[PDB]
């Protein structure tokens, strides 16, 4: 028992992290097979950063302008190309620690683990969700660009996120590993703002099931709601609408606990209208929305 | 910016995890050099578990009764011994992935990362604190015994925790890596209960400094308190007393923010007496006590 914010073990990704330097600019890269992937903004300086023309910037580089270090070993760059907002540096040596991998783009509402790195060296691991507005509420400092986000299934690492920047509100923005931004963001230092966010309703319900599995029952009640009457209240409180597909996804947890999804929705309705009255659920005094149904099943059965 | 529950990268510990089986009983072990460390309760069955005499149980075992698997490789056991509540199995092969390591016992109030494992295979990583009452609020299922807790400094893994059991309240109990329990607990399936816990005051103050560093200022006020008048309120709310040593430890954060420790204590006094009024700090609607001053400095400067 117990329920924690839990990340995937990071070892397979640690063996892929390298440092990439172009000039005075250093960040992290991901070394898979004989390619290193990194944010293309490594080719900017503070002079360019405001509105770079990346095509011109890259034409003016050569292979020898890129210094890649894997530990103390320098890897020689033998080719370079741009892939949307990612740079691909071909190196003369394939990474012997390359895991089985794929590049997957995730949806808003889904979670992943982040390995935060500085200077090519892994510093910490945490879990987060892709928000409805395509930002992440991460923890990243200067130097952390090129840190990646991932999930692991069996032996295979599905990379989903590469870190590019911090927005003025302190949340984070980045790309998939094909270099395409999540959200309406661009890789320049400008006036960008995260749009309005919403709470991920299916994940709040999943976490209420986790709470019941762990013995927190106080918010349960004898009522039920329709899906439509629930979604009416959802809209008022800035929650995403709950679909029948979401109801279906919560099936396993509803069966484990014996509490119908629309019965749990009546609890959530009550919590939104009334608050918690000073009580807690799974150690929290607010409704948590960054655990998916899959995340809950992972900790609350195995 | 941003502040997350962050664990250490787990790779160095992943390369040490093995499966240990004695009979029908399987759990995890830690393979360092030519020794595997695991909970001695691997030598029990459900028949013994209520009140085992471990000395008699171990005398009746031979090397061949222990099956150790490192992936698909079976490691041959060539010796066995008991070390308090840990079993040490000498194997014929030294682990080539052994990191630099030490075995350290931690204090209540300190944090560490847990690599939760099942069948010798790493499943997830999370961060937690040693509570004042010597339990941990972990996330562990059947099969997770022998999972370890650790911190990393530079290249060196300091192992501090091996998991042994779950108490009736759903919190967790275990040993240091010399086999000595944290807390007044024993490795038998009996009527054990966690004692009364307290909130770790120095860590709450550290997290309030983290909040200020990240732009949450609403709880700040123009007041100050004495240490003695603060500790008076601390006692009422079940918080540990704040020492001058704690004040000294918070020095760096107080200097970074410009807010004296006893000025921050007046904020904490106000939050304890009044609540948050519906507001949040770092994404939480309660006061968080599982980040140390060191943890805060790590994310809020590097
Ligand atoms: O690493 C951080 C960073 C700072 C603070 C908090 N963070 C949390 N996650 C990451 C950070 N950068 C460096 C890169 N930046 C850029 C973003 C878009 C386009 C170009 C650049 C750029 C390129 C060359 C030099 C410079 N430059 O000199 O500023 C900036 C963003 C800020
Ligand atoms: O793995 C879990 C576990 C279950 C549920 C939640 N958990 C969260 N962390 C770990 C768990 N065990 C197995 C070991 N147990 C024991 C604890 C003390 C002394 C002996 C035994 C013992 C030994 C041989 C067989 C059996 N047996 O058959 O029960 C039990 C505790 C329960």
């Amino acid at each position: 028992s117990g329920f924690r914010k839990m990340a995937f073990p990071s070892g397979k990704v640690e063996g892929c992290m390298v440092q990439v330097t172009c000039g005075t600019t250093t960040l992290n890269g991901l070394w898979l097979d004989d390619v290193v992937y990194c944010p293309r903004h490594v080719i900017c300086t503070s002079e360019d950063m405001l509105n770079p023309n990346y095509e011109d910037l890259l034409i003016r580089k050569s292979n020898h302008n890129f210094l890649v270090q894997a530990g103390n070993v320098q890897l020689r760059v033998i080719g370079h190309s741009m892939q949307n907002c990612v740079l691909k540096l071909k190196v003369d040596t394939a990474n012997p620690k390359t895991p089985k991998y794929k590049f997957v783009r995730i949806q808003p509402g889904q979670t992943f683990s982040v390995l935060a790195c500085y200077n090519g060296s892994p510093s910490g691991v945490y879990q987060c969700a892709m928000r409805p507005n395509f930002t992440i509420k991460g923890s990243f400092l200067n130097g952390s660009c090129g840190s990646v986000g991932f999930n692991i299934d069996y032996d295979c690492v599905s990379f989903c996120y590469m870190h590019h920047m911090e927005l003025p509100t302190g949340v984070h923005a980045g790309t998939d590993l094909e270099g395409n931004f999540y959200g309406p963001f661009v890789d320049r230092q400008t006036a960008q703002a995260a749009g309005t966010d919403t709470t991920i309703t299916v994940n709040v319900l999943a976490w209420l099931y986790a709470a019941v599995i762990n013995g927190d029952r106080w918010f349960l009640n004898r009522f039920t709601t329709t899906l439509n009457d629930f979604n009416l209240v959802a809209m008022k409180y800035n929650y995403e609408p709950l679909t029948q597909d979401h109801v279906d996804i919560l099936g396993p947890l509803s069966a484990q606990t014996g509490i119908a999804v629309l019965d749990m929705c009546a609890s959530l309705k009550e919590l939104l209208q009334n608050g918690m009255n000073g009580r807690t659920i799974l150690g929290s005094a607010l409704l948590e929305d960054e655990f998916t149904p899959f995340d809950v099943v992972r900790q609350c059965s195995g």
